[PDB]
């Protein structure tokens, strides 16, 4: 199925995932798409953050949504 990651300076990057795709392996296909390690990303979804170890069925999440995207620089 089909998602889409809306990055922080606001380019759509569109990931092929499964609903079991933990949000911790989506940020491994940001690494792919972007060469940004998964370290560096926090995601965002109706402006709430998401839990790397939570899958895409655990939020609700089916195809067509988009999940935002936001780099890390301070700890935190």
């Amino acid at each position: 199925m089909q998602i889409f990651v809306k990055t922080l300076t606001g380019k759509t990057i569109t990931l092929e995932v499964e609903p079991s795709d933990t949000i911790e392996n989506v940020k491994a296909k940001i690494q792919d798409k972007e060469g940004i390690p998964p370290d560096q990303q926090r995601l965002i979804f109706a402006g709430k953050q998401l839990e790397d170890g939570r899958t895409l069925s655990d939020y609700n999440i089916q195809k067509e949504s988009t999940l935002h995207l936001v780099l890390r620089l301070r700890g935190g």
